[PDB]
């Protein structure tokens, strides 16, 4: 569902990603997502523009807007969070990806 | 380049992609593409809203929009063609997918 959070079921680059995907928008057994990383370790220059900052799990993510790929239904796991409360900073990252 | 169609150097579901990730937006080793596929076989009730159809080496593709993902430069073959005269049904099929 658009701006809920799951976690991968499959082993990868990351643990979390975000549902993008309008929920009008239908693609049986997928899903358009974004995946989140720890921000922990990541750089703090980083644009926060292009690479939002979120709270999940009392620490801070990065989405990974530039690492946004489809996710087949049956490696998405447990719902964790939602970000919908985010739209406005989620949906100016995709805008400026495509079309700065 | 954003709109600009490359092959891929590595064996996947696609041959061609396009690339569809702004000229000023700067990701090291990596773009963001849409592949295309064959129309030949695709279905002809699919969406060409959601789907667009180009040509390219005197066939049509179908620009699998929901297969977005990014690809490594290092798998970025040889320019093929220029779809930016395609750039207003490109810009409408990945802001359907996002925002409907
Ligand atoms: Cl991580
Ligand atoms: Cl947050
Ligand atoms: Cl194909
Ligand atoms: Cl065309």
């Amino acid at each position: 569902m658009q701006f809920k959070v799951y976690t991968y079921k499959r082993e990868g680059r990351y643990r979390l990603f975000v549902d993008v995907q309008s929920d009008i928008i239908d693609t049986p057994g997928r899903r358009m997502v974004i995946p989140l990383a720890s921000a922990r370790l990541l750089s703090d220059k980083v644009s926060r523009e292009l690479y939002p900052v979120v709270h999940i799990g009392d620490e801070s993510w990065r989405m990974m807007t530039t690492d946004m790929a489809s996710v087949p239904v049956s490696v998405i796991g447990e719902e964790v969070a939602d970000l919908s409360h985010r739209e406005n900073d989620i949906k100016n990252a995709i805008n400026l990806m495509f079309w700065g």
